[PDB]
C-alpha cells in the first residue's frame, strides 16, 4: 500500500511559503518540496512524480512539475530536486510543465483563491517512458495511465 | 448570442475521418475542420480557437489544437487552417498542443473508446494575448479565462 510522506508538506494543510512561486505577485521561495515514498508494488520499474492544480481555471488545470523515469530504487526526492539543487540521476528527466519550461514552479493562484496542489508519485511497470523534455504533462499522463501499478499523493492548499 | 457552425462537423455527430489523426493506429486525413462564427459580442478584440478532448485519460484531458490572436474581424477558419493549407494572417499564432508541437492533430483515442472532441471559439476583450508558440493549452486557457466575452462550441464524437 504505497505511501507518500514529506518533511515539508502535510496532507490537507496549507502549502508552506518555501514552495510558493517567487513571481506573478507572490514572493515564495519557489523550491520543490521534499517527497519520500515506501511500500512500492512488486513489478515497479520506474516512478513518475508530478505536481498538479486541478482548480486552475484554464479548462485543463495546471501542471506545475513533472519528473519521469526515476529508477526503480528511488524512494525520495530531496527538497529542491526540481529547483536545481540536486544532481539528476542518470536517465531521469524533468519534462515540460504548463509554465512552458521544465522543473518545478510553485503555486500562484488568482489573488484570494484557494486551490489544491496535488503532489503524486506513480509506480510504473516500465523502466522508461518514451518521452523527451518537451513532452507535456498530458503526454506523460497518457503514459502513466497505461503503465501505473499504484500511486500515492499529498495535497497542499494554497492560498 | 455567438454561434459556431461548420461545413464539416455537426454538433453531437461522429467526427468525420477527414479530421481523425493519421497515425497511432489510425489512418484519418488529419486535416483541421472548417469552422465559422457569427454574432460576436461588442468589445471583441481577438479570438482564440481550440480543440480539446476532456475524456483523454491523462489527468488533464488533451489539447489537440490551439489558435490565438485571430483578429477581431475573423469569422472563419477554412478547412486545413491548422494543417498547413492556409496562410497565417499577420499576428496569428498556433500555440503548443499536448502532442508537443503546434498545429492541429486529430482524434486517436484508445481502440474502441468514444471521446468528446470539443471545438470552441472564444471572443476576447484584448487584441493580443502575451504568449509565444511554446505556450501550453493551459497557459492560453488561463488568458482566455480572464479575457473571454463569450464562447461557442461544436462537439464531435470519436470513435
Amino acid at each position: 500500500a504505497m505511501k507518500l510522506i514529506s518533511n515539508d508538506l502535510r496532507d490537507g494543510d496549507k502549502l508552506p511559503h518555501r514552495h510558493v512561486f517567487n513571481g506573478m505577485g507572490y514572493d515564495g521561495d519557489n523550491i520543490s518540496p521534499h517527497l519520500a515514498w515506501d511500500d512500492v508494488p512488486a513489478g515497479t520499474k520506474s516512478f513518475v512524480v508530478t505536481c498538479y492544480d486541478p482548480d486552475a481555471p484554464t479548462g485543463s488545470g495546471w501542471w506545475h512539475w513533472v519528473v519521469v523515469n526515476l529508477p526503480a530504487d528511488t524512494r525520495v526526492l530531496p527538497q529542491g530536486f526540481g529547483s536545481g539543487l540536486v544532481a539528476m540521476p542518470d536517465g531521469v528527466l524533468q519534462t515540460r510543465t504548463d509554465f512552458g519550461k521544465t522543473g518545478y514552479d510553485g503555486a500562484a493562484p488568482p489573488k484570494g483563491e484557494t486551490h489544491r496542489y496535488i503532489f503524486t508519485v506513480h509506480a510504473l511497470d516500465i523502466e522508461r517512458i518514451d518521452v523527451d523534455e518537451g513532452a507535456s504533462g498530458a503526454m506523460v499522463g497518457f503514459n502513466v495511465h497505461f503503465h501505473s501499478l499504484a500511486s500515492a499523493s499529498i495535497t497542499a492548499m494554497f492560498s
